[PDB]
């Protein structure tokens, strides 16, 4: 039973280990209790005290048994990244956005924002003609906005 | 029977004109059909061809008769007028809104907006720690955020 | 200053009494406090003590002073009258709607649904194919589908 | 190589007869028309679907046949409620509420039955409104669910 994130390899950890992931969906980052198959075969049951309230992030440290690491890899998704021109736009966006109850996170650059795709929201966003691209992407539990 | 707008007292009409205002509250701009009765006394009738889709709006000229006119006024409401910090701090209140189902229009400078007062969105923009405040105020149709 | 439903002229009261009428929108009947201006001129002002939660209903009777008596007239709406077939359309239909977050009301039979008219659930609820009508009617606060957020 | 259309459901009689490779799925997953698996037993299968049914993919929908060799879909279990309402008022009380939360739901297998994925609230609400229901570890099957248009 893994209790504590030992932190985020990003804090490097130039491997240098042999990291055994967990693969989520950005979706599932959020659960403090779920049973878990890593990708090595491997078994990992999680409870969690203060589970970032946000969720698990890309390469939480779940397990770190001397070089022998487990962490978190957070799978890509179809991922509608969105371009605002203007803060005004911004606004809109989101708030149509939060109307439509979909999840949104915020972009690498100020006017970004990104939000898993759906058709519904793809058509929102050319009815008001915001310009937007469709990537195979990751979604950081990091980056979203509450709600 | 009202049908058109004859635009609006803010092309001045420096008045000029005995000006008889019809008081519509904030919620009321978006009718096509009612039955008024003006503030001094007389009686309306709207139908509307090209409604203008965000509705009537602060002097809508309704009726204009030599000097004598009738316009629309729109009441002030509470309003919680919002002030974000940054763009960040808009994107999160204005999805936060949005996913509350709550109305919103923008502010008079660039990271404001303003939305009716209600307790729930009140305690909300509390709990996000935004800076707002509750004043007694006007909420143009022109300023408000769609939804389509 | 008005307090209680002396009930509603449900209750018959075949009048019997002259009658002066409160006019209020469906969506008004849930202020506690607020003030009016009855059908023949008179002035009301209100505030409640076991307001029914749902709100005022048709006829409820504000005002009784010998056979003078003042009740809650409800403005007749634009109304969707709702037909379900089976069981599961009405599953479906209540489900859809209240995704919609509209507003919802049990209809005179067992398969019968009032909403009121808004152009998007019209448009849904052909979508769908259910049967309904639009006609122009009341909406009884009594006969509301609740909610809890 | 890639799958392109159903070949039917082991439903439709299949007493296997077959040895039978399951693709296992969890139920809110039914619905890619584009993604790549691994199979029950270590096999690997591409998808792209013209005309996936609009619903989901269901419990034993064929994939792949292949003599008596064949692949199908299978939906895991997980915690689900499952409500069993007394009345068609009751029906329609639940869903509009459920809706209103923008819950998911699927129709049980008696006439007032529903279910929907586990979660607190819809729970709490659940008995807040006082309905009968219970919590099983069980199927969904992408053919049960209510729509949303
Ligand atoms: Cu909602």
């Amino acid at each position: 039973i893994i209790e504590r994130l030992v932190g985020n390899l990003r804090d490097l950890n130039p491997l240098d280990f042999s990291v055994d992931h967990v693969d989520l969906e950005w979706f599932e980052t959020r659960k403090k209790i779920a049973r878990f198959k890593t990708r090595q075969g491997k078994d990992i049951a999680i409870r969690l005290k203060d589970a970032p309230k946000l969720g698990l992030s890309q390469g939480d440290i779940l397990f770190k048994e001397e070089k022998e690491i487990i962490a978190v890899n957070i799978l890509d998704s179809e991922v509608i990244h969105i371009q605002a021109k203007s803060v005004a736009e911004v606004a809109k966006i989101c708030y149509e956005i939060g109307n439509r109850h979909a999840a949104l996170y915020y972009g690498e650059s100020q006017f970004e924002f990104k939000t898993p795709f759906e058709k519904p929201t793809l058509a929102l966003l050319e009815k008001l003609g915001v310009q937007n691209r469709v990537l195979s992407s990751k979604l950081d539990s990091k980056e979203r906005l509450t709600v």
